[PDB]
This record gives structure tokens, sequence and C-alpha cells, in this order.
């Protein structure tokens, strides 16, 4: 999954047939609860995974502070995951013990052996718990970027940055549970490997151009070189600081040649960009701010309404807000949190 994606996570709470909520949601992505403790199993699994795209599972914690039953959990979590999936989650948010290292060691052990088998591991739970019962820092230390957060707010059903979790390394945010749990993807998996590099770049006065290891290189076309899109133009050489418009949908090449995807300052414009590179026109909601962008016959607009208060103000190209807000109810656009 990539910023801003969404996914559901279930339960046996969710029942045999979740096709519905993920209707709703508009997603097919999910985290399946499987296991709780060393003897319970979700009987929904199977079926919970037949009607969806799992980007992980997660187990129920009831190890306290006890690292050796955390071991056992863990195993006994591993045992029942049904496919491979990057994700495993240890969902720690009830009974710890009265000492908050004893916890923190248990979930690092926990998490030390999803990493083991072959899973990236995450630590869910609410903020309040995790600083009343572990020392967090101590996980990211070890898992960098590895937090699930839970934190509602009004628990209205939709993503309000207002009450957004302030901690670090949070990964992804279940902003609702209402009707079902939401969440929200802050960060990009992660990829970190070695760039196979198909050929070499070579610059010169005129730009950047790719030599590919048979010798030839792109032009007139969009091709992706160590996992970033680039557009060369027919003479070979990647467009720069330039808006491209291929079929039917624009497009935006950084300074650096590379494709943009999600926001992207382009002069004192803000644009945002989907995961295939396309801009997105109309409201998008960028954290508090709100953003209405348009490209009609390729006139490139953002309109932006910076928050204060209950209000969004309009604010000119020429940087001068409005003395009054231009309105309170925000309107039902994309809400983006990163």
């Amino acid at each position: 999954v990539k910023k801003n994606d969404l996914f559901v996570d279930v339960s046996s709470h969710n029942g045999y047939d979740i096709t519905g909520i993920l209707e709703q949601m508009g997603t097919t992505n999910t985290i399946i609860k499987i296991s709780e403790s060393t003897t319970y199993l979700n009987p929904c699994l199977s079926a919970q995974v037949e009607q969806s795209n799992p980007i992980g599972f997660y187990h129920f914690a009831r190890f306290g502070g006890d690292v050796a039953e955390a071991e056992r959990e863990a195993q006994f979590f591993l045992d029942n995951v049904p496919m491979q999936v990057k994700y495993l989650v240890l969902d720690y948010e009830d009974d710890p013990s009265g000492d908050a290292q004893a916890n923190t060691n248990a979930c690092l052990r926990f998490m030390q052996m999803i990493a083991d088998a072959g899973y990236k591991p995450i630590y869910y739970s609410y903020k309040p718990f995790t600083h009343d019962n572990v020392d967090y820092q101590q996980i990211l230390a070890q898992f960098p970027n590895s937090l699930w957060i839970a934190g509602y707010g009004l628990n209205d059903g939709t993503a309000n940055f207002e009450y957004f979790p302030s901690m670090d390394g949070i990964r992804w945010w279940q902003y609702s549970s209402n009707p079902f749990d939401k969440n929200i993807v802050l960060l990009d998996d992660e990829e970190d490997d070695k760039p196979k590099t198909a050929g070499t770049w070579k610059q010169d006065s005129k730009g950047w151009w790719f030599r590919r290891n048979n010798g030839s290189f792109p032009y007139n076309k969009w091709e992706k070189i160590g996992g970033v899109w680039y557009y060369f133009d027919s003479k070979g050489y990647c467009l720069t600081s330039e808006w491209l418009k291929d079929n039917e949908k624009w497009y935006y090449l950084k300074d650096n040649g590379a494709m943009a995807t999600g926001w992207v300052l382009v002069g004192s414009e803000w644009y945002y960009m989907d995961d295939s590179g396309a801009m997105v026109t109309g409201w998008v909601k960028y954290k508090n701010n709100w953003y209405y962008m348009t490209n009609e016959r390729g006139n490139m607009v953002s309109n932006e309404f910076i928050k204060s208060g209950k209000g969004w103000y309009f604010m000119n190209t020429n940087g001068e807000l409005a003395d009054n807000p231009s309105f309170t109810k925000e309107p039902d656009g994309l809400i983006t949190v990163a």
C-alpha cells in the first residue's frame, strides 16, 4: 500500500460476510484477526480472507509483560498465518502488567519473532494506553515506523486530522470504528533492497539521458528506472519541472525528472497526483487544509483554503488570507494525511 491508501481491519465481530463493508469503504485491503492468547482462533478468517485482499493479519495480545508468554503467543499466531503477507500485527491494548519495561520487552520479543519469520512487524494500540504501559520509543528504535495507532476523536466515521494521534513512527492510522474499523496509510511500504540498475545515467549540457545495458536509450516514452518513473523526450532526455498530459491525464515531472506522486508544489501552487502520477481534480484535503484544483483546457489552478480555528480561509496566490472564513462546513472531497 501507499500513502493515503485505505484499509479495513476485521475480526469475528464482522462476521462471515464482509463484502458489504469493503464496498462501503471502497477497498478490498484488509488486516484480519487470526488469533488471541495461545488458544483462540477467529472462525471467520478463511471467509474474510477469501472475500478480500489482505495486506496483513493481527493478533490480540494477552501476555502482559511476560516475555515467555509473548513468545508462545507469537508462535501460535505464526503457525496460523494462512498466506504470505508483508505485515503481521501485534495488537497490544489490554492486560498490561504494572511494569512498563517488562511490557516493552514482551512486545519487542513478540515483534522480533515476527521479523525473524520473514514479515514486517507492527505495533497496534491507542496513544494513552501506549503512553501509560510501554516505552514506544524503544520499539521504534528497533522497528522504525512500525506503529498503527487508533484515535477517532468524534468517531463519526470520517478522517478528521484535528484528532490525529501525535506520536513518532506512525505507519497507519485507524481513524474511526464507525460503523467498522477504518484505516488510512501514512507511509509507503518499504522496499529497501538493491536497485537492479538496467543501465547508466548520462548527464550533459542538454540534460540527462539513460543508456540502457544494450546501448539503447528511452525516448518518447515513460520508463521506470530504479523504481522511479521518468518521461523521456524525442531526443532521450528526461523532462524536468514540467507538466505533461498523456492519454487524457496530467502528470508532473519534478526537478529531478522523477514523476510526481502525492502532493507536489509547482511554483507556489499545490497539486495532488494519485499513485499513478495522474493529477486529481476537485477537492482534496491535505492534513488540515483544503484545496480545490482544476486543469480545464490545460489551465492548472489550485485554490487554497487554510484552516484557522473553526474556519477555512481562502488564500489568494499573492499570499493574503481573507479576513473572514470562506467556509466552516468542510466539502466532501478526498481526505489525505500525508
